[PDB]
């Protein structure tokens, strides 16, 4: 049915003429070095095993691979046609093509690629042949393709690259703060052959009407479409099969007499989709077989696993003076509370994203987070993520690959994304953990607030974000929300302009000062979808990415001066030399917490990663505590997909910093914690589940081992209660809050007191509480 | 680097048979009239020279001319093409064509014009040869052109001719109350042949984000696009430098490595411009230019005169009893009154128009008019008209080339349209003295008081004027305000009913 053409293939790479080559004579007649490839896979990994490019992960590597984004790619195999009877279809299906490349079957033009993102199927059945076939595939420079289209004056000075504009690429490839410039080309996912029946199956849609938890019942909907000759019309069975485990829990069997139909299911017995925390994942395998009614022959089949759940957003886009607004996630019927993580790139080389899914996906469970939000600036994941968050029950909200940066307004981009929207929406929509569309990252705040902020432009006024994807969301998926930008600036925000205070849901970068700020804590946001402080990556990380040499941050001994390695990990895209810039982040708060910055380097890490570890816990604290007001946090990173020095709480070879313990400690289901008031400290406790829990908390001292508070505390289902108020202690420390609920103990901690503090006592009065 | 191709044309015309002639063979072996022309030029001035058509400005002469609206016009030339050498682009510019016209150079067809109002650009490095190369253009009938089109009723019976409608023509040509029915045709601007390097600079648009007069500050981005070879990445810099006379005031300098890049310039000792009256008009003249690092070689260079100054507009669409609207000009944070002249047509026949430019802007200095409207039934012109405007200090107010008529709301027009507008808006965007782009003049009024008035029609859903050339200065032109037709019905305005009263804009005859 399905034969893998992944393996060992050839690849030939030449310096791009003026004129670029198209055809296989032309491929074949250019000078070129020829090495082995491996499909799936990026052509900097295929040239470093051909000991042509050193590791790119060490050192200034990186910028030694500028002159290969100018190059052609041209990949070639054999392959054996499999045996097609009379009446079946044999397709071409390429996972991903980067990016613009010609396919070619035994010298016939089978079709073009023009998306990364996208998948390609094309249809070989006439031009294959008896024995050995020959594919070939030829990869145009992605960089000069940008020079063929003219840009307007908002693709130009944003923060993406202008090369990004009018390409349909991952904006992250081409250089950002938190991944290197890696434009890089290649086959980067499986490449099949697959042979289809006359009668198949073209498309299953799941759809959840309602959902009654309580009764454990819910009706599903299942939108049809097939292939379906006219002559096995009324002869061709519909069989839809609902079962857990192998227990079945539905079957029904429907003559098929159009090509589409709706069937129409009402379950009994089945459990509702829940998010971590609010209950269990409960998953279903949900089967459909088209069979013939005469003989037993099973024509097609299609699989997957679903889950019942509905999901509201309560949007109200202005926070004006005396009427608040909303940004609040309902699922089956109950307000939930996010907590969870940005999802950045998992690799700069792509190919490689598959290997790092399911220990990214465990970091995201040890978390405990119940929502990941995926970057705009990253490639569609496949559907091994989405399976895995189903089954670890994590909400998905998922972004367009467009971000930071305005696109533009005329037909021909319209179309091309209007395609790969309809692609992605038609792959990505019968997961239960997908629960949001949203059309871009920061467009909006790019056109508001940049270089043409004083022109007043009014991006509600955008086609992109406003037309076309809400159209294809539409027609396409109407069970989903659909957000136009992740900072809406909503027609009503404009009537009363753009800041800070008039916004439901913001990010939350602006000044990287005190987190004590007023700019944090006074933020009238209900749900801030990025919040982040940089931290200094484990020792072993340092030696790993860097020269032996270079290990030591300072340049000549000079403390704030960093060396020409450690500005390049920092992410400087281009190979320029200057002092200061991303790296002067660590520094700064470094001086400002702890007063001064430490000459060694191991006090200088764990200052840093301590800073950053204090920053996040209070931040998440701070949403947590305030609820019911406040409506969800998804902070900035858990994973880096380079090693770099950045705001992720861990690296890239799994390193994890000091920051992933202690946001670790705030993100349980019942949590007890501190929270700053007018005239000492508040202790309050927050529930996140469906249920009441009770229990025991104390509270003391580290140094003096004074007891503060002890008591008992009751917490309601989905709220945060109030335990007791704290006298204000003296001077400079942290107390220690050690809660037990049914038999479990949990315990966290609270840094009293003001700026500037001392290294050695933090680090003293971190290692007597025993938590870290 | 640049050769031109005016001077002496070799000119045959024959009646327009049933099927438009569009091959040279067909052009060749028709029966006509062989005239000598000069380019730039229209074909009556050319007949005219040889004493085939009396002087149309005299007496009844302008009706002898009715004849020639059917005709066909071939124009052909013998050129030498320019030594071009490996990676170089030749590229053939004929500055207008009017209107449509099929252009072969060496037998082989090398594009075609439907545009009369903006410039078309051929590139011919294939087809030339060496020695003596031939340019041929085949000019068809304007007016039996409209007769492929299907008309709505809302392009029907206006005061613009229905001709114009389906076409992309000045509307005045086919007739006004101030202007001669003499629609014309040929090629009446220059034609030039350029030659460009690998490195070359597509675009350079300067914009002036602040100013603060006076602290004699400004700041300043450019945002250029250029064509760069991947093997000239990181070995190309960007000169920037602005100066005033022979006195340099900036020179910035960056290495290029990407095609676009967004530079931003604080300027200090800068002087803003101001309208006639309001203070001086300021010119500095600002250069960019494409160096190798290594060598000195300079492989482009732009250079114009730009002015510091910021327009807004502040508009409230309906004037209510006790609740009155604005329309006011704010340059430079300060409001002014706005004291000028419309502009028509400089002559009937649009060859001759740039030589009549210095008389007629000094006549606008004479009369100290700090404000001139381009009328929207008139060409767009060249920018030698808009250089005069910054020297002097005087705002120009630009309509798009539609006027007095209601225009077909199918894709075929929009295409048409938004291609032409994009052109106008790439080319005029950098000259201070534009402070204002309108979609039309008098559509709306047109569509609310005329034929249709009984059945109330709605000029807002207009796709033409509100949605097509609103999306082309969103993206190509954010800092220049729009209004969406000259009489702005709004839809504030259309809420409580178009009258006199309501409208705070508006035109008095």
């Amino acid at each position: 049915s399905e034969q893998s053409l992944n393996g060992r293939w050839t690849l030939k790479f030449f310096p791009q003429p003026a004129v670029p080559v198209m055809t296989i004579e032309g491929a074949e007649a250019a000078n070129g070095i020829v090495v082995d490839a491996v499909v799936p896979g990026n052509v900097e990994i295929d040239m470093e095993a051909a000991g042509l490019v050193e590791d790119p992960m060490v050192g200034n590597n990186i910028y030694k691979l500028r002159p290969y984004e100018g190059y052609q790619w041209y990949y070639s195999r054999t392959f054996a046609a499999p045996v097609v009877t009379e009446g079946q279809r044999l397709v071409l299906h390429f996972g991903g093509i980067d990016t613009f490349a010609e396919v070619y079957v035994n010298g016939i033009k089978v079709g073009s690629a023009d998306n990364m993102l996208i998948e390609h199927d094309y249809d070989i059945t006439s031009v294959v042949k008896e024995g050995e076939n020959r594919l070939d595939v030829i990869i145009r420079s992605s960089v000069m393709e940008a020079q063929n289209h003219f840009l307007g004056t908002l693709s130009i000075g944003n923060f993406s690259n202008e090369e990004s504009a009018p390409v349909r690429r991952a904006p992250s490839t081409y250089g950002w703060d938190i991944m290197p410039r890696l434009v890089s080309a290649g086959l980067w996912r499986d490449v099949t052959l697959r042979v289809e029946n006359p009668v198949t199956i073209v498309d299953a849609n799941w759809v959840t009407l309602s959902v009654n938890p309580k009764a454990r019942e819910a009706s599903e909907s299942l939108y049809l479409q097939t292939r379906l000759p006219f002559e096995m019309h009324d002869k061709v069975k519909a069989v839809i099969t609902i079962s857990r485990d192998g227990r079945q829990i539905l079957r029904k069997e429907a003559l098929m007499r159009k090509f589409a139909n709706l069937f129409t299911l009402n379950l009994s017995g089945v459990d509702a989709w829940w998010p971590r925390g609010y209950g269990e994942p409960a998953l279903y395998t949900a089967e459909v077989s088209l069979v013939d009614v005469t003989s037993g022959k099973i024509y097609d089949t299609k699989t997957s696993k679903i889950g019942f759940r509905t999901v509201k957003l309560e949007l109200d886009e202005v926070n004006l003076p005396g009427q608040p607004g909303q940004f609040q996630f309902i699922i089956n019927g109950e307000p939930v509370f996010a907590k969870g993580t940005n999802w950045v790139p998992l690799d700069a080389l792509h190919s490689r994203d598959a290997s790092h899914v399911e220990e990214a996906v465990q970091l995201m469970v040890e978390m405990n987070c119940n929502i990941v939000r995926c970057w705009g600036g990253n490639v569609y994941e496949d559907t091994h993520f989405f399976e895995l968050c189903d089954k670890y029950g994590i909400m998905v909200w998922q972004d367009f690959a467009m971000g930071c940066g305005n696109y533009s307004q005329r037909d021909n981009f319209a179309a091309a994304l209007e395609k790969e929207a309809i692609s992605v929406v038609v792959k990505l929509r019968n997961h239960p953990s997908l629960i949001l569309w949203s059309g871009n990252n920061e467009d909006d705040q790019s056109l508001v607030f940049g270089r043409l902020a004083p022109f007043k432009a009014n991006p509600n006024n955008d086609r992109v974000s406003r037309q076309v994807l809400s159209r294809v969301i539409y027609e396409f998926d109407p069970t989903r929300p659909y957000l136009p930008s992740s900072p809406y600036y909503g027609p009503k925000v404009c009537e009363v302009g753009v800041r800070d205070e008039v916004l439901p849901e913001n990010h939350l970068w602006g000044p990287r000062g005190y987190y004590k700020d007023p700019f944090y804590t006074e933020n009238p946001s209900q749900f801030v979808s990025e919040i982040g402080y940089h931290g200094c990556p484990n020792r072993e990380t340092l030696e790993r990415m860097f020269s032996p040499d270079s290990v030591n941050p300072w340049q000549n001994g000079v403390v704030g001066m960093w060396n020409d390695e450690w500005q390049t990990k920092a992410n400087r895209i281009y190979d320029d030399k200057f002092q200061g810039g991303r790296n002067d982040l660590m520094t700064n708060q470094v001086r400002i917490i702890f007063g001064e910055v430490p000459a060694d380097l191991d006090d200088f890490i764990f200052a840093s990663q301590s800073v950053q570890a204090e920053a996040m816990k209070f931040f998440v604290e701070l949403w947590r505590g305030r609820r019911p007001y406040r409506t969800g946090i998804i902070w900035w990173n858990i994973r880096d997909g380079w090693p770099l020095l950045s705001d992720a709480i861990s690296d890239y070879w799994g390193g994890k910093k000091q920051a992933f313990y202690y946001m670790q400690n705030v993100h349980h289901d019942v949590c007890c914690l501190i929270n700053p008031a007018a005239n000492g400290y508040m202790l309050k406790v927050d529930n996140n589940t469906l249920k009441d829990f009770e229990g025991v908390v104390e509270v003391k001292d580290v140094a003096s081992g004074k007891q503060v508070f002890k008591g008992k505390f009751v917490s309601k289902a989905n709220q945060m209660s109030e335990i007791a108020t704290l006298p204000m202690q003296k001077g400079q420390g942290m107390l220690v809050i050690s809660y037990r609920i049914e038999g479990n103990e949990y315990f966290n901690h609270y840094l009293y007191g003001e700026p500037p503090y001392k290294l050695d006592q933090y680090r003293k009065w971190v290692k007597k509480c025993g938590i870290y």
